[PDB]
């Protein structure tokens, strides 16, 4: 593989579309790669971990606890809840919640918890709460992936979500137990984790987080490293490419394949 900014541009002339990624360190926040950083891209299914960061604030403050149990009608299901719709007659703990948001990206458990926060405008207080002056979040799932061209609804740039992530594992801003516990919701992911690591060299460590949209949104945020560490962040995000989802994950994954061969640097 070539050089990553060498990778991100030619994905960018296969794709047709544009790409934004951030190469970050997870401890120091030293920026290695930026491409696009600065431009806006639906934040899809990733603002998920976002969103779990506010709730462990709370949980922090004694405003919440993670084993509330939280009981729910199935009027309240919106579209793919495969966690939250075995669950009608006994609900699940706002723990349970955040872990089926961010694990299986469960849609209504996300809606539940977004209301916990305040709905998309409380959310996007919180964000600016932390220093985030940029991510915003306008609707509820599913609507929010719409990522209609120069809609600024629901988005997020890559070096804003990179700062974010960094800032809500180790800030110190939650407690020690809220950041242990966003980053093994991470760790957990189901979607693409166990995908990820079974293309992955042995060494390489991944947590992370998915989404996708419309007009061939694509994303990813998540923690990589050699030596089985989450030594940087890496936020990759396509937008308005007619391609596969096949495609799309083959970009993204020849992105890596670029970080990982040339890691030194
Ligand atoms: O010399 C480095 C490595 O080169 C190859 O590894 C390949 C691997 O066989 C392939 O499957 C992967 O694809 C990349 C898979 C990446 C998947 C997702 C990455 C995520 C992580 C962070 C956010 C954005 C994307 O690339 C590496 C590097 O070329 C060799 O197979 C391996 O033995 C060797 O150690
Ligand atoms: C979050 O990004 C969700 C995106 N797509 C979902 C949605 O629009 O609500 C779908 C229902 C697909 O969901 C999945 O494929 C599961 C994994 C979602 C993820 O990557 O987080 S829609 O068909 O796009």
């Amino acid at each position: 593989s070539p050089q990553p900014l060498e990778q991100i541009k030619l994905s960018e002339s296969q794709l047709s579309g544009r790409v934004g990624m951030i190469e970050m360190d997870l401890a120091s926040g030293r920026t290695l790669t930026a491409w696009r950083a600065d431009e806006r891209f639906p934040m899809m299914s990733t603002f998920k971990v976002v969103l779990c960061g506010a709730v462990l604030a709370r949980v922090d403050a004694g405003d919440e606890q993670l084993e509330r149990k939280i009981h729910y009608r199935q009027q309240d299901l919106v579209d793919y809840s495969p966690v939250s719709e075995k669950h009608l007659a006994d609900g699940m703990t706002v723990g349970e919640l955040c872990a089926a948001a961010i694990t299986m990206s469960d849609n209504s458990a996300a809606n539940l918890l977004l209301a916990t926060v305040g709905g998309p405008a409380g959310l996007t207080a919180f964000l600016r709460q932390i220093g985030d002056n940029v991510t915003r979040l306008d609707r509820w799932e599913t609507e929010l992936n719409e990522a209609l061209p120069g809609d600024a609804r629901d988005t997020t740039t890559p070096a804003s979500m990179a700062a974010t992530l960094r800032k809500l594992l180790t800030s110190q801003r939650l407690s020690a137990r809220s950041q242990r516990q966003l980053l093994q919701w991470m760790v957990d992911d189901r979607v693409a984790g166990p995908l990820i690591r079974s293309v992955l060299p042995a060494g390489w460590f991944i947590a992370d987080k998915t989404g996708a949209g419309e007009r061939g949104a694509r994303g990813i945020v998540a923690l990589l490293g050699p030596n089985n560490k989450a030594e940087r962040i890496v936020v990759i995000y396509l937008r308005d490419t007619p391609a596969s989802m096949a495609e799309r994950n083959q970009q993204i994954a020849g992105i890596g394949a670029a970080l990982i061969e040339h890691w030194q640097r």
